[PDB]
């Protein structure tokens, strides 16, 4: 019943998702789970946000 999810960009999840990459860049299926447990994130969101950060790591628009 109670999943614990969010699909809205708020400055502290955008940074905690951006700095997750700067530690390990492709940590994918296992790390998406561990990052969502730390706050209260959706996982469709982590995989999609991490796919867009993949081609613009530390470039212009993050």
């Amino acid at each position: 019943r109670r999943r614990k999810k969010r699909t809205s960009i708020e400055t502290n999840i955008r940074v905690a998702l951006e700095k997750s990459f700067l530690e390990n860049q492709k940590p994918t299926s296992e790390e998406i789970t561990m990052i969502a447990d730390q706050l209260n994130m959706e996982k469709e969101v982590i995989r999609v946000w991490f796919c867009n950060r993949r081609q613009k790591e530390k470039r212009i628009d993050i």
